[PDB]
């Protein structure tokens, strides 16, 4: 019996595991359960505390990935299979990971917290791209992920309904950064020193944290990495959640109450069998079940909260990849394929728009075509193929997290930008996709310093940096490393100056203006046609 | 005659002329100046078409320029030369349609390539006889035989009553058909060769030659075409029917006068004065680069709008020389857009931008405007007074002279046309409006015309051998339809603009640069998104 891995939380006493990093061991404190399992009755509810438990409890290894749709897209292809389930799948999947230095840290020290993407509808923290050794190891950081209800389970709401009133999925998130709070001092974490990490959907979680206010008292600084609470797909009105339960209801054969009951009574898979038959149109890059502007968790929409936030108190590093777009092309988009080059016509680039511009009028579908079209070469199939990407890319992400910045440093806030450019050696999706949606975050985690995974020696010194960008934004709300005069400093993104850094294999440039003219095109004039249109 | 100057003695359909011998810096030309073509159309003749010259008696005095046009004179900045050099320099007359010869001297030999001339100003002003139409250069140093003709303008050129007898519209292009008949009859007895007529204009002369081209009756009087800074598409050069019909009863009515027998009768007891006097009331907007009095849409000069005929025209036989300057829309920011003035930077404020652009694009929605600001926007710098000044400016010259023309380029092209396209970028070393309104529209035309070869102007060197290769472009193109030089063959060439490679030159003191795309992204905002919005 190790006593490094022995730890007493409020429930009890739990085992942990020593692992092996490249650079020496860390602990690993695997599935700890948060709340009380979410089934039976209490499937679509708020999640409760997770009763006391006797003994010690076993936490070596990953608990169950929350029910989710699994992909089959291109079976057996690393580049799909790595955002698939690595565990059963079970709706008893409430639990959480931690990391820490072995031995245990002398003294409180910074907590990162991940929450994961998946368009709300899957994900797990159990994935190896998340894998919390290496920053626990490298940098002496506590990290914390945790599972929180994806799909129906975690988003599924009748607003204003006591048994399915939406938002559960960041209900057990919060319960989770509660959990924090409470018992991350006897790993060594600092609780007064938290800092919450995610990716798109994860992301756009983090923001909503941000948004609201029984959350705030449970972090001090926030990363939002390709994913924002503000834009087209993180958030649905209370109307159009009720029209899709009740739709999905419907669908499997289901007064709310009446109607809920019987939705539990439906086994898991189920619900996800006709997951994707509410949507209201033919798209890409939408979700059927995410977060709803119910008035509670969300007093009001986060367009309307982040214009009217006082954010004063807040840092926040927020950034996007180099080709938001291109993997959603492949899961919609005639003409586009990972095992061809996807050159096509103009008449795929018109039909490609409606899907990935899906609330878009004729006119407004029009506007964006004119727009994205190069007048030079506006049948080259190579253009047009990359200006679908762009205008996905642009539209749900980039634009979106332009105007968040923009709002943040407006209301006070400290706020720092990059786009990230570097396409990994290692890579199984071809090059046309550029730098996709999700694949900075292998960097970010530091698996690259695993000799065994084949990635370049200049590779292991970026995923290094960013590493220190990460945890020195942690420590103390700004990325730079005080520890340096040599490295050129990224500065402060405001609305005036604009600035953004570029996270390459090549030393930081500063640049001005993210997209700035494509996105005043998306953030102002869009609006103003239809709301008129 | 007897002891007059035997070269000087020339002979037209209506009589007997003498000219005059000029000097120009490299040796002496003819000059036939103040030929009538027309009756005078004064009287009962007022607004309508113009008969051509009954013949005259004994030998006309062809040595002086005659009237000009009864027109608007521009007081902006009373002895400034930079508005005063397009002012009229002889009387105003309602007895104005005449027109001038220049050729070498002695005459040419054997029959001469002709160019003939139509100035702009906005189809309210202009003449044949201003300093910078003198066709003395091009005579004397290329050869060529050169005529310009005035035009009726304004009510009295462009006043309609559409389907009426007494005033049918367009006369004032009909006089400049009857000069271009005239050529085809006359220009032989100076040397000319009526079977090679290009013609050639700048703004509203430009928006003429485009109309000749898309009139059939005036396709059988020229060969080849270039339009400067101006086209016959565009949102200025031509009104409605319902348009011309509706300005010319409310002129009717601000000047005492309101059956169209009956109100056109009324119009012609008016002084001439006072319906300049008036002209500037009847615009249904507060505007820049809109004309009260233009080219009508009559369905017998212009049988559909001039988008339409574009769109349908078939031009294989033709050759067409079209361009733009670099700052088209600077000159008109200082006649109406509050915060402009040449006397200082005309640094404005993004509130006086968003107004400025209501002025500028007058017939925009809400809606396109704020469009047209966005698209304008800097948004690294959205309230840079600097850039936004040129942004104003950008936006006028984009949306009346830079995108008609990369359409009209386009269309044509791709309908048959030979077609050469350019920037031009050069200011002259002795331009008198301020820097900040760069190369402003219709400063290219003292170059073609070259007017630098005269040493008492005080151009540089560099602008003298500048305005030399222009000349010769120029010339090259109304000889062969081709700008480029037969017999040089190591100087860079101007190929073809074409709807695939988009293919332009650039104009100024070094060699000629190729360039590709006339404002590609933009000018798809204004001819393509734009109109989309209109229909809803
Ligand atoms: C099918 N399954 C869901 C049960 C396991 C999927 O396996 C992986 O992709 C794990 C390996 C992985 O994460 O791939 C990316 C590794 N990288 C980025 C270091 C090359
Ligand atoms: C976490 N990650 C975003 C980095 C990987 C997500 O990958 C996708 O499948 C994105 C494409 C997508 O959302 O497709 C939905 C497919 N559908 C409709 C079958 C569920
Ligand atoms: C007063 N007026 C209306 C009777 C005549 C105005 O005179 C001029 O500006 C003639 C000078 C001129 O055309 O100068 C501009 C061209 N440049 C630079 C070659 C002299
Ligand atoms: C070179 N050019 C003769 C072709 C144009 C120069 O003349 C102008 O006045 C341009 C500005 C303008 O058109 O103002 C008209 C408005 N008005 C009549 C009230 C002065």
């Amino acid at each position: 019996e190790d006593p490094q891995l022995l730890v007493r939380v409020r429930g009890g006493q739990l085992r942990g595991i020593r692992l092996k990093a490249p650079g020496g061991p860390v602990s690993a404190f695997l599935g700890i359960p948060f709340a009380e399992p979410p089934v039976g009755s209490r499937r679509f509810m708020p999640p409760e505390p997770k009763r006391p438990w006797s003994g010690v409890l076993d936490a070596t290894t990953f608990q169950n990935v929350c029910y989710q749709y699994v992909d089959t897209l291109y079976p057996g292809f690393e580049g799909t299979e790595m955002w698939n389930p690595n565990r059963e799948l079970s709706e008893d999947c409430l639990y959480l990971n931690v990391w820490t230095p072995y031995p245990r840290p002398a003294s409180p020290t910074p907590v990162l917290i991940w929450i994961y993407g998946g368009g709300f509808y899957s994900g797990a923290a159990s994935l190896d791209v998340y894998d919390g050794r290496f920053l626990a190891q490298v940098e002496g950081a506590v990290l914390v992920s945790m599972n929180y209800r994806v799909g129906t389970f975690g988003f599924l709401a009748l607003p204003g309904s006591r048994e399915a009133p939406g938002n559960v999925g960041l209900l057990d998130q919060r319960l989770a950064l509660q959990w924090v709070q409470e018992n991350i001092a006897a790993f060594g974490g600092d609780p007064m020193s938290v800092t919450l990490f995610g990716e798109a959907a994860g992301a756009a979680s983090v923001g909503m944290h941000i948004l609201s206010l029984p959350s705030r008292s449970l972090f001090h600084r926030a990363v939002l990495q390709s994913g924002t609470p503000n834009g087209p797909w993180a958030t649905v009105s209370a109307g159009e959640a009720r029209r899709r339960a009740t739709l999905l209801a419907r669908l499997v054969g289901c007064n709310d109450t009446e109607l809920i009951a019987c939705l539990r009574t439906r086994p898991a898979q189920d619900l996800v069998d006709h997951e994707w038959h509410v949507l209201p149109q033919e798209s890409i890059f939408r979700f059927s079940f995410v977060p709803v502007v119910d008035g509670d968790f969300l007093s009001d929409t986060p367009e309307a909260l982040i214009n009217t936030g006082d954010f004063q108190d807040l840092q926040v590093l927020v950034g996007v990849v180099k080709d938001e777009g291109s993997y959603f092309l492949v899961y919609g988009v005639p003409g586009f394929s990972k095992d061809n080059e996807s050159l096509i016509s103009r008449a795929q680039f018109l039909a490609g728009v409606r899907i990935g511009v899906p609330q878009a009028s004729d006119l407004a579908a029009e506007a964006v075509v004119l727009h994205y079209t190069d007048w030079l070469h506006p049948e080259d199939p190579t253009h047009l193929r990359d200006a679908m990407s762009a205008v996905v890319g642009d539209h749900n992400v980039v634009c979106p997290v332009a105007q968040l910045a923009g709002r943040l440093a407006a209301q006070g806030a400290r706020v720092y930008a990059y786009i990230f450019e570097h396409r990994a050696s290692t890579l199984t999706w071809p090059l046309w996709m550029g730098v996709p949606h999700g694949y900075e975050i292998e960097f970010i985690f530091g698996l690259p310093l695993d000799p065994s995974l084949n990635y370049t020696t200049e590779e292991r010194i970026f995923a290094q940096r960013l590493m220190k960008y990460w945890t020195n934004f942690a420590r103390t709300g700004d990325p730079n490393d005080p520890r340096d005069s040599k490295s050129p400093q990224w500065p402060p993104y405001t609305t005036a100056a604009q600035q953004y850094v570029s996270l390459n294999l090549k030393p930081l440039e500063v640049r001005r203006g993210l997209r700035a003219q494509t996105c005043a095109f998306w953030n102002r004039f869009l609006p103003k046609l239809l709301s008129a249109t």
